[PDB]
């Protein structure tokens, strides 16, 4: 249920930098919506601790559709700068030229995450969700709206 859904942004500038205004517990939700443009590439939704760029700030979860191809999402965690083991899903709803709605559930163990009313993918936390205070939003997308449920 999105009943308790809060959009905050509207038609942010890509690249995005925003702090999350609460923390990611169970339960917790991430509404992003947006539209892929026809010369995409990718994009990507990375759940930061953090915002700094030099160093750069570590990625708990990084949420990365690509387009190339027959288009997949990979999704993994950036410590130190370098990038762990990457979790590949090849049945992906993207498409260029069309509009998504991603939603990003937080649970104890994972994150959930379902694209258009469907469910995507499961990610298990690497690093505790708590440490997850920054949303950015980066490469070739179109993003309407953010909003989250706490
Ligand atoms: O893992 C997420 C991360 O991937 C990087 O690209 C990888 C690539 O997916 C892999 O096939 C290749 O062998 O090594 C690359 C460098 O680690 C991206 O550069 C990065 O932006 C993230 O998306
Ligand atoms: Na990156
Ligand atoms: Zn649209």
């Amino acid at each position: 249920s999105l009943n308790n859904l809060q959009n905050i942004i509207y038609n942010p500038v890509i690249p995005f930098v925003g702090t999350i205004p609460d923390q990611l517990d169970p339960g917790t939700l991430i509404v992003i919506r947006g539209h892929v443009p026809s010369d995409a590439d990718r994009f990507q939704v990375d759940l930061q601790n953090g915002s700094s760029m030099k160093p750069r700030a570590d990625v708990a979860f990084h949420f990365n559709p690509r387009f190339k191809r027959a288009g997949c999402i990979v999704c993994n965690t950036l410590i130190n700068e370098k990038w762990g083991r990457e979790e590949i899903t090849y049945d992906t709803p993207f498409k260029r030229e069309k509009s998504f709605e991603i939603v990003i559930m937080v649970l104890k163990d994972k994150f959930q995450v379902a694209v258009n009313g469907k469910h995507t993918l499961l990610y298990g936390h690497r690093i505790g969700p708590e440490k997850i205070d920054t949303l950015g939003i980066y490469g070739k997308v179109n993003i309407h709206s953010i909003g989250f449920s706490f």
